[PDB]
């Protein structure tokens, strides 16, 4: 079988290996149908940011059950699933509190173990999430990235009647816009360094967009004056400038959910830091996308919003291809901006 | 009358001026009995931190009503009061929502206007808070700093049954320790560079202390393992190193309340920033100490805790003196650490 394997210093290869076998009663094998590249994968591929090399990435995927372990009674060959890539230990104090993303001993498909850029994969039963039978299987690869935004909304106690601001118009951000609209946000504003996805953002329901390469924070704050209360700002870009921006534009008692992980240091002036206090912001760290009961309401919500046609995935997709096509698309990224969702379609 | 007036390049003078007159029907004049120096005043004096110079500081004070304006019907000459130093406009959208500390046009006694390092001051009726008749007048000068900690607890939805960590053993911090104990915290831990102040913290009920000049963050986090859940951390020191320390030591889903204003920039590593997300911290900016109904439950609680003998003020006090003595004590501090509460007793 084929897979995409990344090695040190940005080399991408398509490799051949044996189909993995089920080794435990609680495992299943998935024949992968659709598998997406995450923004978080770019540092793993090009910036020697993976836990090990060689590695096969991929934690945003769907497919059909090919086989099940003898202890699996609620799934059958042919069933459609999405991958739930985190595997908590389920027995430490954090896990028993439902703090799965704080498990000290968790596995992660496509980061801590090999993942879904492959024709087949073997995972635990608890690492798959059954899809509605009428859901196009390709759509299943988007459930995991949908739940990222949903998890942040959940930590913020919802987005209903809030003035939502999404910073970063990558896939996670664009999905978050769609979810905010569907979940009853009063308004949604989208902010990004480029202007391309911003028209797209408006098509997804953002009522306005700010190009941060063309507007300063005070200019944005001025436009936001009427919408300054009950803000929920999601920082999805994961760069110092956008974390700073979020604090600078925030209205009184805004909630600021941090979704994007930084790869450079954050220097805040005393002035900017002071605004966190003066505005009495609530800054909410968000990590992964799970809650109790496992894998969490985020996953059910994502599935439901999709089935209800409240989300639109097609415009998000920049590339569809099998292994060679996908590998070259990944290579073509180098480390510039992500064009859109690059899908591997085995 | 005398007052303490500080000037550019850190000069502290004792000045003579005319007693202020009541000019409006809703003003009162207070003859000041006890007036404290805040940690926040040191940058105003020795670091070009004030809004203007020359300036008379002082926002932690008590005294007796000397005279009232024709429109004041509920206060009388001889009444004991503490100063409520913030004056919001009460007519902007922030104020109408009870967000007084985000008022777009607020005054502040001892920062934006001259304050209580003086024999007499004229303020609005809304700027005084009546004390119980049996409360020792000097105790009144501590109500405002008590409400600082209480306001942070309030924003965090209380400290009851929580594992409270107070970072900074200055007056604000030590008072917050006492309040946390009185309000039913599960545990209280104090962190500071001073073994002195930390012994005091233990005497106030802190079950353990960490000397940050001797212990590293990992060492502290190791000790905190048993108490890592349901943490509420108050950062009261207002220096970059203690904000960093707070994130580094925090347990899973800890609440971090930021009380201390920075007068230096904050440089967080990408790793430290990452911990905000990975631990799913909630970082709560806390600003001043007010809520609806004006001036807020914080003030009632402060008064009550004092009357109920749940707080201990004497050990907090490092100096009592009239104007020359007080002024020299302030000069002796410079940009060294605060010894404890320095009181002006006119
Ligand atoms: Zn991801
Ligand atoms: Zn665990
Ligand atoms: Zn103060
Ligand atoms: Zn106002
Ligand atoms: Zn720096």
């Amino acid at each position: 079988m084929k897979s995409v394997v990344n090695d040190t210093d940005g080399i991408v290869r398509v490799a051949e290996s044996v189909i993995p076998e089920i080794k435990h009663q609680d495992e299943v094998r998935v024949k992968i149908a659709s598998s997406g590249l995450c923004g978080s994968d770019l540092p793993r591929i090009f910036k020697n940011g993976a836990h090990y090399y060689p590695i096969t990435l991929g934690h945003e995927f769907s497919g059909y059950i090919d086989a099940v372990g003898s202890g699996v009674d609620d799934l059958h060959p042919g069933d459609a699933v999405a991958c739930v890539p985190l595997l908590p230990c389920f027995t430490c104090p954090e896990c028993l509190k439902g703090f799965y993303s704080q498990c000290a001993k968790y596995d992660f498909i496509g980061s801590r173990r090999d993942g879904g850029f492959a024709e087949y994969i073997v995972v635990k039963r608890k690492n798959v999430f059954a899809l509605p039978t009428d859901m196009p299987i390709e759509d299943g690869a988007f459930i995991e990235p949908i739940t990222v935004g949903l998890h942040a909304f959940h930590l913020a106690q919802g987005c209903e009647n809030k003035n939502v601001i999404i910073i970063g118009a990558g896939t996670i951000g664009l999905l978050a816009i769609q979810c905010a609209v569907a979940l009853g946000a009063k308004s949604v504003t989208a902010i990004d360094i480029s202007s391309e996805k911003l028209a797209l953002a408006k098509s997804f329901g953002a009522m306005q967009t700010f190009n941060s390469s063309e507007m300063s924070a005070p200019q944005m704050q001025s436009v936001l004056r009427e919408l300054r209360f009950n803000q929920l700002i999601l920082e999805t870009a994961g760069v110092p400038q956008t974390v700073e921006l979020a604090v600078e534009i925030a209205g009184p008692h805004a909630q600021l959910a941090l979704v994007g992980t930084l790869h450079q240091d954050l220097h805040l002036t005393s002035a900017t830091f002071g605004k966190i206090l003066r505005k009495e912001l609530t800054v909410i760290g968000s990590w992964m996308n799970y809650s109790s009961p496992w894998p969490g309401q985020e996953w059910e919500t994502a599935s439901r919003l999709l089935t209800e046609r409240k989300l639109s995935l097609e415009p998000l997709i920049a590339h569809r291809g099998s292994f060679e096509s996908f590998a070259q698309a990944v290579r073509d990224i180098a480390r510039n901006a992500m064009p859109g969702k690059v899908l591997l379609i085995p």
